[PDB]
C-alpha cells in the first residue's frame, strides 16, 4: 500500500514568508497541531509544531515563522509512492507527530499522522477474508477458485478437525472479517502461514492429477 | 489485547487550580499536545490542547486554566479493562487527539494516543524471519528442518544465483527482520510466493 492512500490532504500549508500570527491563525483554522513550511513552488523548507509556538509574547506575533521552524534538513519526510509500512517504522523510531509527503518532484502534497495509520488499520480490520483469499488467488497460478476452497477445507480439517464443504467455507470467509480471522488463528503470523499452507496444499493437489 | 497494554502512565496531568503558564510549561516538558484537567481526587474536570492556548496574550498566562479548558461532555474515555479495538474505534469515530483511561470510580490513571496503537503495530515488523520459518515448518509436516533449509538454499540459488549453504541461510533469516524481508523481496506478495515455492521444493525433494 502506498503512502498517498493514507496521507492527510487537508493540511495547513504555511508559506516561508508568513509571520507567527499567520501560522497560528492557519493552524487554528485547519485544526492541525503541526504544519510544513514551503516556498512559492510548494517545496519543503521547514516544519513547525504548536508546541514551539506556545508562550510567545504578543509583541512577537509579527516575527517570521522561520525563527521557530525546524529547517528541512532536520525534518523526517516520505515520498508519495513509498510503501505504507515505511512511515510506521519512521513514526516509531523518531517519534515525530507528523511526516510531510513529497512528490517525485520535491513538492509537498500531504501529511501523515499516527491517526491516519490508525484509520487505515481500522479499515483493514473490517475487510472480509474473502478479499484476502482473492488477492491470494491472484498469485497462486493455474488454480481454480473451487480447488482453492477445497484446499482450505482440507487445511481446516487438519487444523481443527472440522469436516466442512467448500461452499460453507466460502460463505464463512464472506461473513468473517480480517481482524476476527487474525484473532482466531492466534496472531497475524499464524494466519499468514495458514494461507501459505492452503496455497501449498492446493498446488500439491493439482500436481497429484497431472 | 486490552487498553492496559496500550495506555501510557507517564502523561501530562493538569489540576483545576493550576494556571495557563503551568499548563504550557507542563505540555512543553512532557512534549504532549493535549492534557486532562482533574480536580483534587484526579477526577475529570476538563481537557485542553495546544490550540486552546495558542495565540493568547501574555496577560492570560496568569489566569486559571479553567478559563480556556473544554467541557467534560466532549471527552471520550475508556476503562483499563476495555478492548484495544474499542479505543481504536473511538479514535476513528470521534477523531479526538487523546483518550484518558479512568478507573470505575472516575479517577484518571492512563492516557492513550494513536501513536501507542501504531507503536504496538510496529512490533510485527521486528519479527525475525527465523520464527516465520519455524511456524511454516510446524505447518508443513513430513519435511525436516535441515530439508527445509536445504530447499531454501536451492531456491535462493535459483532466484539470485547465490551459492549459499543451509547454515548460512539459517543465520541470514536469524539476522533479518520481517520488515527488511518484505522490503528486500519487492513486496509482501513476492515474499509470500517465495515461502510457497520454498515449501514446494521441500516437498518435491
Amino acid at each position: 500500500m502506498k503512502v498517498r492512500d493514507l496521507m492527510d490532504k487537508n493540511f495547513a500549508k504555511i508559506y516561508v514568508d508568513e509571520t507567527v500570527e499567520d501560522a497560528i491563525n492557519l493552524l487554528k483554522k485547519k485544526k492541525r497541531f503541526s504544519a510544513p513550511i514551503v516556498d512559492k513552488e510548494d517545496r519543503l523548507v521547514g516544519w513547525v509544531t504548536t508546541l514551539e509556538l506556545l508562550g510567545i509574547s504578543e509583541k512577537d506575533f509579527k516575527k517570521p515563522i522561520t525563527e521557530f521552524m525546524r529547517p528541512v534538513e532536520e525534518v523526517i519526510t516520505v515520498y508519495e509512492d513509498d510503501e505504507a509500512r515505511n512511515v510506521v517504522l519512521k513514526f516509531v523510531k523518531y517519534k515525530v507527530v507528523s511526516i510531510p509527503v513529497l512528490t517525485r518532484d520535491g513538492r509537498v502534497i500531504g501529511m501523515v499522522r499516527n491517526c491516519d495509520v490508525v484509520k487505515t488499520l481500522a479499515k483493514l480490520y473490517e475487510i472480509p477474508v474473502y478479499k484476502i483469499f482473492k488477492e491470494l488467488h491472484n498469485h497462486i497460478g493455474d488454480i481454480s477458485w473451487e480447488e482453492l476452497m477445497e484446499a482450505a477445507a482440507v487445511v481446516t480439517k487438519r487444523m481443527t478437525g472440522e469436516d466442512i464443504t467448500p461452499q460453507e467455507y466460502e460463505e464463512r470467509i464472506k461473513k468473517t472479517t480480517f481482524g476476527k480471522a487474525i484473532w482466531a488463528c492466534g496472531g497475524l503470523e499464524k494466519f499468514f502461514v495458514g494461507l501459505i499452507e492452503i496455497g501449498m496444499v492446493a498446488l500439491a493437489r493439482k500436481l497429484a492429477k497431472r
